[PDB]
């Protein structure tokens, strides 16, 4: 199964999962900063004070993507290492922190591909509301602006925002990420401010970048229903879009919520937010997906939006993730067949697995290997039926702060002992560095 020529494989990271030393070199403090150094937030205390040390050991983690021949790396910005206060002043070591690795990774003929916002929003920002307060489009135009200014000679592939309903849901209506809230309408609020700020940015990218790029990431999981009533298909629908692309895709391209989405949520959004959507549907030149898991869903009266999950027993990632490559050729047909992007990048896909390093020093991740031959093999088939896949991104370079789960999930095809520092390939990232090299599967 071999890919396009020219078809990009990478793999991806971001600043505060991997990073540590936050607050090096006059760096403001992020949301993630403060939420994880709240007891009771992430499992067993762990924060990001140290990860992966990436903020020191940058120059090697980068020497193990160029021995692996890898085309393309995904990593993020922290927004408070480059504006402390989140707006105004500008931090100079911060930007010298990723100049020196996108220059490393030119010389090295990597592709850099920065995501812009993954998460570690300035906490001063967040004083003043965060993604909560219609201002952050003004506040992250700004960003995005220094960003474009001081990098956009030589990236030329930008993302604006990873993952935005994780942002918004997670972090403000289920409160188990930064900032912790659960509060429904800042929620929607949160979910409509993300829009307008991508928006923003991508705005003044067509100012400042003249030959650049610019798109957008979106999580993605693939919904079958757990019977044939007509109920739970639309408890599939639903879900599909509000957990899925449609609910930041609808209004790039039809300028408008999803149906279902405004069925549930209109209450939730703000009065007048139609007068925003003409800006929003700015255009864009690909879409990113990101994909992990399939999920049977069931009409259910009693669940706050109407619909649950129903458990399966397919195998399971460490996460407890059913593991369904199926999902990831579904939602590449999907989004070509709603909106039709010029451009589609599958910017993560990975799993999470219980490694351990034998006592031959491997680390034996058949599990990985075996998850990750499904599904670029089912991205393979979405290119074979015409979806413009142009990329393929592994999440991740290096196992890392998984959030509120801490240190104790482990997705990466480079394994990291952290009293130590140590990196250790897996066998999966043998195995991915040979289909690189190959442009494709042996089988
Ligand atoms: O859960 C796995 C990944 O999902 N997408 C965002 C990442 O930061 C995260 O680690």
């Amino acid at each position: 199964k071999k890919f396009p020529e020219g078809f990009l494989w990478g793999v991806a990271t971001a600043s505060y999962q991997i990073e540590g030393s936050p607050l090096a070199d006059g760096a403001g403090m992020s949301i993630w900063h403060t939420f994880s150094h709240t007891p009771g937030n992430v499992k067993n205390g762990d924060t990001g004070d140290v990860a992966c040390d990436h903020y020191n050991r940058w120059k090697e983690d980068i020497e193990i993507i160029e021995k692996l021949g890898v085309k393309a790396y995904r990593f993020s910005i922290s927004w408070p290492r480059i504006l402390p206060e989140g707006t105004g002043r500008v931090n100079q070591k911060g930007l010298d922190f990723y100049n020196r690795i996108i220059d490393t990774l030119l010389e090295k003929g990597i592709t850099p591909f920065v995501t812009i916002y993954h998460w570690d929003l300035p906490f001063a920002l967040q004083l003043k509301g965060g993604w909560a307060n219609r201002e952050i489009a003004d506040w992250f135009a700004e960003y995005s602006r220094v960003l474009f200014e001081n990098f956009g000679d030589r990236v030329k592939n930008w993302i604006t925002l990873n993952e935005p309903w994780v942002v918004a849901i997670v972090g403000h209506l289920y409160g188990v990420h930064a900032p912790g809230m659960r509060d429904i309408y800042v929620a929607f609020r949160a979910v409509h401010n993300l829009l307008r700020a991508h928006a923003r940015a991508v705005k003044v990218f067509r100012e400042t970048v003249k030959d650049g790029k610019i798109g957008i990431v979106f999580n993605n999981g693939y919904f079958e229903p757990a019977s044939e009533k007509e109920e739970d298909i639309r408890a599939v629908r639903f879900m599909h879009q509000f957990n899925n692309y449609p609910l930041f895709l609808n209004p790039i391209y039809r300028g408008d919520y999803p149906e279902l989405v405004l069925e549930f949520a209109r209450e939730y959004l703000p009065e007048n937010y139609k007068d925003d959507m003409s800006e929003i549907q700015e255009k864009i030149d690909f879409v990113g997906l990101n994909y992990y898991s399939g999920h049977l869903v069931k009409f259910d009266p009693d669940a706050p939006a109407k619909v649950s999950f129903v458990e399966r027993d397919l195998p399971k990632t460490a996460m407890g993730w059913e593991i369904v490559p199926e999902g990831i050729y579904w939602i590449l047909k999907k989004v070509k067949e709603e909106y039709n992007p010029p451009e589609v990048y599958i910017t993560e896909n990975g799993a999470a697995f219980d490694d351990v390093v034998s006592e031959d020093g491997r680390v034996h991740d058949q599990n990985r290997i075996d998850y990750l031959k499904a599904h670029i093999g089912q991205a393979w088939k979405a290119i074979q039926e015409g979806v413009p896949l142009k990329g393929y991104f592994v999440w991740s370079l290096l196992d890392n702060f998984e959030w509120a789960e801490g240190y104790s999930k482990r997705f990466g095809i480079v394994y990291v002992d952290y009293s130590t520092q140590k990196r250790i390939v897996k066998d999966s990232g043998y195995w991915y560095s040979n289909v690189v090299k190959n442009n494709g599967l042996e089988d």
